[PDB]
């Protein structure tokens, strides 16, 4: 199992930051923690690296698990975040943008992410 850390990021319009990976799936931004890095710090770094968005962690969410196409089981720890700015897709792109809850429900490719989206929306203050 390999750890992961990501963020469910929201802007003022309460839109969520989504990315389209190599295999064509829309997901939340996340990546591998660096040695000595906490998951929260790792999550903030991964968001900035992959989208150029500077975000603030509001509170922790919960981890999701799954086995990727390479046979590696991943445990990704998530954090609710706040951020702004036009996303800048990284050279591992194909897609990115801010989406409303309803649009995100139609893009997110996995059950774990759809579930995570709702729980995040509920804890996101007004
Ligand atoms: N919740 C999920 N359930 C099932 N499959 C998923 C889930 N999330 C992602 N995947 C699949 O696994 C892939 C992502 O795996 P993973 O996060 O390990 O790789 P990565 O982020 O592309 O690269 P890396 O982790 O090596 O830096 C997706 O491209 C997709 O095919
Ligand atoms: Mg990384």
């Amino acid at each position: 199992m390999e750890l992961g850390a990501g963020g469910v990021v929201f802007n003022a319009k309460r839109e969520v930051l989504l990315l389209r990976d190599r295999m064509g799936f829309w997901v939340f931004p996340k990546g591998h923690p660096e040695p000595g890095e906490s998951l929260e710090e790792a999550a903030v770094r991964e968001v900035w690296e992959q989208t150029g968005v500077r975000a603030e962690v509001l509170l922790p969410l919960y981890p999701t698990r799954y086995v990727n196409p390479k046979g590696v089981e991943r445990e990704v720890h998530w954090f609710l975040m706040r951020g702004e700015g036009a996303p800048r897709l990284e050279e591992g792109m194909t897609g990115a943008g801010w989406f409303s809850p309803e649009e995100a429900r139609a893009l997110l490719a996995f059950p774990e992410d759809l579930g995570l989206l709702e729980v995040a929306l509920e804890r996101l203050p007004l």
